[PDB]
């Protein structure tokens, strides 16, 4: 019901976001992704590939 | 001021200390420490050497 208004209400839940500290998260990123692995089980299948290229 | 009863006084100040999973903590610090490194100046002084052993 007033699917015009939504545009701002769905906006107005759209910008509470809680913004990340770029530096620390690509540092994170970088230190724990040289070493640490997954399980090599048949509930992890094909999900480690999705990780090589990033 | 009854100097005896803060002996359980005191022991409820230091066991109220929060949890830490020494998994988290020692891999955090693992791949946190392989890399990063401090400032070279004259206020960082003698202040790498200290966390080498470590």
């Amino acid at each position: 019901d007033e699917i015009d208004k939504q545009n701002q209400v769905i906006l107005s839940e759209l910008c509470k976001q809680q913004a990340q500290d770029l530096i620390w998260a690509i540092r994170t990123l970088r230190a724990n992704f040289r070493d640490h692995q997954l399980e090599s089980s048949p509930r992890y299948d094909k999900i480690e590939d999705l990780f090589e290229p990033l």
